[PDB]
């Protein structure tokens, strides 16, 4: 029984750990997001086409 | 007949040795129950994802 005690002792370190992750999870996906629109500018900003006060 | 005078002197014996393992068992469960609450805490603390705060 005393192996039992130390399983409820585990429980919360996995828990624990799957706390973690998610809020990584949740910058990485704002990161993401960021990463597209930066994109987009420098796409956007590769034109020689375009004025001096736009670059 | 003096020999069962005697027997009455040996059951006094028996019963305080009784006794005295009563008191030891209930001692030794109490500690069998603080050591597997100090396994749980050492496995709790085995953990290297764990603040400074907390260990």
């Amino acid at each position: 029984s005393a192996t039992a005690a130390s399983m409820n002792a585990v429980k919360d370190s996995l828990q624990r750990g799957q706390s973690t992750i998610d809020v990584a999870l949740a910058a990485g996906d704002t990161i993401t997001d960021l990463l597209g629109k930066m994109k987009e500018k420098a796409l956007a900003a590769s034109d020689t086409s375009l004025n001096t006060a736009s670059f």
